């Protein structure tokens, strides 16, 4: 699918954008690309803690539930209350206007872990080709 080059991504399809001290996590094209129609979305909840790893929301598509892993840690600041209302964003706009959640990096070195764009359209063509 499309890669970006100014995030850091996560083997689970999801990215980071980093901003200074704040933390803006979405689900790559490659992620929607296989998930098919995405038709509702489950976000968290403000002032809730995200822990490297563990799913923090969830995507439906017309074929499942997809649970979304969080790049990193950090408290969430900010999220996009748009999706409830527009679950296709993610579809049509993974990287600019699916963003999902906003988070304060806890643990911000954490960013080391994580794969490039280079990085990760290799490993989505590992992925892709063990079929
Ligand atoms: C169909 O919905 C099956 C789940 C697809 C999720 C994506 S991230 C698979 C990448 S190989």
């Amino acid at each position: 699918s499309n890669v970006l080059d100014g995030l850091k991504y996560a083997p689970s399809h999801e990215w980071v954008k980093h901003e200074g001290s704040v933390a803006t996590i979405g689900i790559t094209d490659h992620a929607q690309d296989h998930l098919g129609e995405v038709v509702f979305v489950e976000l968290p909840e403000p002032g809730v803690s995200v822990t490297k790893g563990k799913g923090f929301g969830a995507v439906e598509s017309v074929k499942a539930t997809s649970d979304v892993n969080s790049p990193i840690s950090g408290e969430v600041i900010e999220v996009n209350t748009g999706l409830t209302g527009k679950p296709g964003l993610i579809n049509s706009s993974p990287y600019e206007d699916g963003w999902m959640i906003k988070i304060k990096p806890t643990s911000p070195d954490e960013l080391e872990s994580l794969l490039g764009a280079k990085e990760y359209t290799k490993f989505c063509e590992e992925e892709d080709a063990a079929h």
